[PDB]
């Protein structure tokens, strides 16, 4: 009744200050696949990603994305945690959307990048690579990236002045 809006609301907090598994505890006695709440699969999702449950938090994550496809946050966080396990084939699509949407958010722009790199879709790293640097063009670890991606494709002549500077920094 008031127990659970209090279970919710607290559990989501939780969850976006960081207190990962303080969420799992909460929202695991609110989360019910049958009346399903995505506010709450997405929050559960990053709170189980976060504490090793990382399948489970996958499916929460792709069974919101199957409820709410147009919610930009369920496909950030899904995008992102398929990165970070290496589905970077899952991730490509959800990240070049969200990308689409949020052009200020670095980080999305340079797992896309990290992704297409290792789908050996270079010249798309290459071009999210200096999308990246657009909005952090101090950072070292796109530099390198963006060398390695040239490299990659034997185009030395173009990769050296990114790894110059990549140690210029580091």
């Amino acid at each position: 009744d008031i127990r659970q809006v209090y279970y919710r609301d607290k559990g989501i907090s939780h969850a976006k200050a960081g207190r990962y598994s303080q969420a799992v505890m909460l929202l695991e006695q609110v989360y019910d696949a049958d009346a399903f709440d995505v506010d709450v699969a997405l929050h559960l999702g990053i709170a189980y990603v976060k504490t090793g449950a990382v399948d489970r938090g996958t499916e929460l994550l792709e069974r919101s994305l199957a409820d709410a496809p147009d919610n930009v946050k369920v496909a950030t966080v899904l995008g992102l945690t398929y990165v970070q396990v290496q589905k970077y084939d899952l991730a490509v699509p959800l990240l070049i959307k969200v990308a689409e949407a949020n052009p200020i958010n670095f980080n999305v722009r340079f797992r896309l990048g990290v992704a297409l790199d290792n789908l050996g879709r270079f010249d798309e790293a290459i071009d999210s690579f200096k999308i990246a640097l657009g909005l952090r063009p101090n950072e070292g670890k796109v530099h390198r990236a963006i060398a390695f991606s040239y490299e990659q494709m034997g185009r030395h002549e173009e990769a050296l002045p990114h790894f110059k500077k990549a140690n210029e920094l580091d």
